[PDB]
């Protein structure tokens, strides 16, 4: 009906999504052969959730209900090439070694790992929460003052500005998902759909922004 | 039914919508890299209109109705990137700062939930229309007097020509919406599938016409 | 059936478009980018083409009739562009003014219009019959020796062929479908999808045709 | 199950026939635009027979048996490009008439026709068979002592070899139809898929081989 | 549910097979001309692979049970293509005769087809084994000291390590399907799941990153 505010945030960030992976798989003819991975990962990210999303909204249509599972399941595979992004533009601007690619993997999937176990009660909620945020703080720590931080400091003022604008969305947009499994374990679908339009819109907006400006100039 | 024009007119504007974005979608590789995001919004927005006009389909042979809630969801998606199309234009023909885009976005945003509040009666119907028009004619004055048009008196006279006969589809086919729901709150659905026709593919058209005279010369 | 010979026709020549649909739309990198545009509306002609006959056949299967509305549709969509694909070449080939183009378009949508009018019986059968004909003579003789011809004369031997061939189709593919509501106003539905099959495929091969012997040499 | 042996050959050429017509939209990168054509029809060919294939087994699927009639269809589409594709390759590679095409066109279609008359009954099977093996033994032989062998001498080693295989494809793989036709008027379903396996698969790769080979070259 | 653990590594396999094929398809841009098929194939084989996993997945949601006869059809797809692999970096990187390319697809199907004559009773399972070992450590000798390491050994230093990657994989990575059959003649759905991650994904991912490491530099 006009007053879920459920399905009809579904089907609007269903369609900002696949006009996301349309756009971002089309706009790699502007940016050189150096950011058209980035481009690709973006439009893959929004791709996958997608997918993963149109799923969501046949299982709330049959018997109306959290994804989480699944939400745990798209995360698995979206989140690691979110946090890969970062490293993209950085070997896209300057030079990275890959020990930050590995790092950042090995914290994202572990922070997913234990927020699932929490999530189904496999593991203790509180400790699983631990362990997550600690992941996250370390990914954050990597990305403020770490080896990202580092090969950052040697990019041109555009791609640190795309850094910085991408780091700010890790430590904030991403915070609301935290924040639900708090909340959850001591209105969220609908929290989530729009986490995910600046989450996975405006991140990967952000990084074609800052691609073809360097492919231009 | 051959009486109804009805459904008919909704089969013959899929089919244009299709058309459309396959056309602008196709026709990037005669557009230098600047309006490649030009045109390749003009196909996110045609391809967007069809995704939605497909559901708005099935819902009528479902139960016949209107689309409102629908309709404005997809505007909310289309709206904001045709109105964005003014400064990729612009960016693309000249230097605008891009302050322009974001009232242009602010404004159009504005405009779409103060007329949807209007629409479901969770605001007052006449000042959600004044509200509403208030933006739409803000809208009109940045680009006809303001940030738009001094950013487009310094611009060739082929993209002069096009900004000019966009605009004026900006005040007179864009004038069909507010004019129904005025009569709605004080037939529609096939005006509203033709105002799409004009709207959407004239838009485009306009804009892809500029791009390939700017390229080619 | 083997004896029907109706809906094999329908599958052959709903085949056909789809090929023809995307050999137009890949065929397009052995062309310049004057005849880009060209190969794409001989692809979104066929693939109209392919939509409405998908459409067609699930009538014919739930219950078997005439889609001569839905015929009025598709033509409605494809006859201009057919039309149009005139000045296309003529615009890739030389210069011509784009007067051309607006008489064209006027006198298709005048001639389908008088069509159906007399189809569905909103004007008199004869009067409509009379007028859509005098349409289509007034397009043949643009073509013929008006602006088209004058144009034409102006162009290589190769695309002065391209351009007879295309007008001979004119005027006597075309002619099937005037005889056939002649017929039916005074075995059609394999008439014509026989009839689309040289009306569409072929002269959008001439034109591949002619855009890649220019693009090559 | 695991011992028909025929619905499992149809997921195999299925499956084979789809990653065929990706492999060859995809690989025209490699190739020069005087190869793309060829490339083109080698995709075209197998995601026609891709698309008749689907049908075939949702026939099979409802009520199990041949599908003759349709595979009249797709050979009807698909036999006369591939007899066209020794046109191409000789476009590409030397001066070629085209007398040859239209010669090669005409043996094709009159074979096909006179084997569908002796399959549906409409001729005597002896006569019919008799002409679709004069019309074939004709294509033969203007493709070994002809026109086409007289092209064919004037190219390079590298076509000449390509042209060999394919030509021998022509004798031996496309015998396998007249065997059948012949043992059913006087098992077959999975010979015919196995059939194509290598007529439709081998000889677009023959092509694409010899395509990108002198397109590096 | 939560507890099965096959229906949801199914959909993880599944999305990260669709994306892998759309990376490997859309990353070909990054590479010279000689590694695109390289990467065609990754693409392909990831592709074929989504597509019989889609099936798999209907026949587990209809009635739930091992698809190896499926698994016995993909692997006959997809098993040559991800030895021809090899081929083809060498090809890219090097000069090979081609003997190896037939040698390892001879071996690759004959051990296929024993392994599926073991699975079936059609011939004795401790034979069929055998026979299907010994081809997959023909193969390995063939990449470890045959003609591979022949030409491997005259490739740059980027290629020889991809090259060893890509061998170690074969001989770790597939030595689970030689496991499952002896486990299961003398939880199997969730490890080829997970075994087709690595063997698929990760072999794509060397091939792509030894690729655009070679075309960038
Ligand atoms: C597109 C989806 C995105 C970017 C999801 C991000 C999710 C997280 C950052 C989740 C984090 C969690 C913790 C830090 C600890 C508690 C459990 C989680 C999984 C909710
Ligand atoms: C493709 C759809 C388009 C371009 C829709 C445009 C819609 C508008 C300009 C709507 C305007 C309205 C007002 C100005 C005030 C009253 C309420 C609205 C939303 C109908
Ligand atoms: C692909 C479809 C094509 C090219 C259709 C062409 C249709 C016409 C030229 C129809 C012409 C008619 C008249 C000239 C007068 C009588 C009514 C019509 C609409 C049948
Ligand atoms: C992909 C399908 C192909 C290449 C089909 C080829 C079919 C033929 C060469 C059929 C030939 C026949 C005769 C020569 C005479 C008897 C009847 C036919 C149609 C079976
Ligand atoms: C994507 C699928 C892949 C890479 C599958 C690989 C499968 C094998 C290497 C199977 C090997 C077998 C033997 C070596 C002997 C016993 C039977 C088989 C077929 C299981």
């Amino acid at each position: 009906d006009a007053s879920d505010y459920t399905g009809v945030s579904f089907w609007l960030v269903t369609a900002a999504l696949l006009a996301s992976t349309v756009f971002f798989f089309v706009e790699r003819d502007r940016v050189s052969a150096k950011w058209k991975t980035s481009l690709t990962v973006s439009g893959l990210v929004t791709g996958i959730a997608f997918w993963h999303y149109m799923y969501m909204r046949g299982v709330w249509i049959e018997t109306g209900d959290s994804p989480t599972v699944f939400r745990y399941i798209d995360w698995l595979l979206t989140v690691p090439l979110l946090i890969c992004e970062f490293y993209l533009i950085l070997a896209a601007a300057t030079n990275v070694a890959g020990s930050l690619f590995k790092k950042l993997l090995v914290g994202s999937l572990v922070m997913l790992v234990f927020g699932y176990m929490g999530e189904a009660g496999i593991m203790a909620a509180w400790p699983a929460f631990i362990i997550g945020c600690l992941a996250w703080v370390y990914m954050i720590y990597e990305l403020w003052a770490g080896e990202g931080k580092s090969a950052c400091n040697t990019a041109s003022p555009a791609v640190q500005s795309a850094y910085n604008t991408m780091m700010y969305i890790i430590i904030f947009g991403w915070a609301i998902y935290p924040v639900g499994y708090f909340t959850g374990y001591l209105n969220l679908n609908l929290i989530y759909n729009l986490a995910d339009f600046v989450n996975k819109i405006l991140f990967g907006l952000i990084i074609w922004n800052v691609a073809v400006k360097e492919s231009s100039n």
